[PDB]
DNA sequence: GGGTATTCGCCGCGTACCTCTCCTAGCCCGCAAGTATCCTATTCCTTGCAGCGGT
C-alpha cells in the first residue's frame, strides 16, 4: 500500500530519486533516498553545557 | 588435646557531568494584645450637728 500510495502521486515508486550536488553542480550516481521525517530537538542544549 | 567441619562476621562491589529539593523537636517564658471589671462622676430624697437672730 505504500507503493500504491506513492504511485497515486507522480513520485518514483522505488522511493529513491536522483539528486544533484550543490557545489560542483554535477549529478550523484547511485540514486539516493529522500523523504520526510519527524524530528525533535531534545533538551540538551549546548549553551547549558 | 586434635584434626576436622560449620558458623559468624567483616570486606568489597565504574568514571565524569547536569537539574531539582530539603537540612532537629519540643518546652517555656517573656511578652503584646485584647478584654471585663471597678472605681469615678452627675441627679433626686431623708438625716445630724453647728451657727445664729432674738428675746
Amino acid at each position: 500500500e505504500i507503493k500504491e500510495l506513492l504511485k497515486l502521486g507522480d513520485l518514483p515508486t522505488s522511493g529513491q530519486i536522483r539528486l544533484y550536488d550543490g557545489r560542483t553542480g554535477e549529478q550523484f550516481e547511485r540514486p539516493v533516498t529522500v523523504g520526510y521525517m519527524y524530528m525533535l530537538k531534545l533538551n540538551h542544549l549546548v549553551d547549558d553545557k
